[PDB]
């Protein structure tokens, strides 16, 4: 009887935004790595640490692909804060 239509609507709206802000931030790490490489001059590796990212990210979609229906985090899985 509560009919939490708009109540549930706020999660998708706020819940859709995490992934948007959480997907771009990776690109920043590479430049910093390169920046830090100036110190250790290991920027040569970059190609390798990037393999980890492609392996890590490509895998991540798939986890979201099965959950894609779920979209938001499972109701059972949550924290106090």
């Amino acid at each position: 009887m509560k009919d939490p239509k708009t109540l549930l609507r706020v999660s998708i709206i706020g819940t859709t935004l995490v992934a948007l802000s959480s997907f771009t931030p990776v690109l920043v790490i590479l430049l910093g790595v390169v920046g830090l490489s100036a110190l250790t001059g290991y920027l040569d590796y970059v190609l390798l640490p990037a393999l980890a990212i492609f392996i890590g990210l490509t895998i991540y979609a798939i986890q979201r692909k099965r959950q894609a229906d779920a979209s938001s985090t499972p109701k059972f899985n949550g924290v106090k804060k």
